């Protein structure tokens, strides 16, 4: 990956969370509480990229094109594997697994396993947690870290 992983520094995170609303920080900042959404994602244009919604990370890419199965909503594929990170939990076990963004561990979504062949996987992602950019359009990066992040995803 050409994005600096690295989490947001305090004051950083203080300042991104202060940025977000009640539900926002209901959804993102929490772990284990609330209960799963799948999102279907039918409120965008079909091309672009989903970034988490707290550091703005691209995490989902959308594309009219993008054919990954039943398991993903329609036109999703992963943007880069290392930037989201499966949990697994004994209070949970093979029952699900908790997907979190892999720079700033914010709460994305989980997997269970009742998808399609081969992976049997459904990626059931909250849409409160991911924000939205366009194709051709510089991506958020709150963070204002250099290199890819200055760019269209
Ligand atoms: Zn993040």
């Amino acid at each position: 990956s050409q994005f600096d992983l690295t989490p947001p520094s305090p004051a950083q995170r203080d300042a991104l969370i202060a940025g977000l609303s009640d539900e926002e920080q209901r959804v993102l900042l929490h772990h284990g509480t609330e209960a799963p959404f799948c999102g279907v994602f039918l409120d965008n244009k079909l091309d672009g990229v989903y970034t988490c919604r707290l550091c703005g990370l691209p995490l989902f890419r959308s594309n009219a094109k993008f054919d990954s199965g039943t398991g993903w909503p329609s036109f999703f594929a992963p943007y880069d594997p290392a930037h989201v990170r499966e949990i697994r939990d004994t209070s949970y076990g093979m029952i699900r697994t908790e997907i979190v963004c892999a720079r700033c561990d914010s709460h994305l979504g989980h997997v269970f396993p009742d998808g399609p062949p081969p992976t049997g996987e459904r990626h059931c992602l909250n849409s409160v947690s991911l924000a939205f950019t366009e194709d051709g359009q510089p991506l958020p990066n709150p963070l204002q870290r250099a290199g890819a992040e200055t760019q269209p995803a």
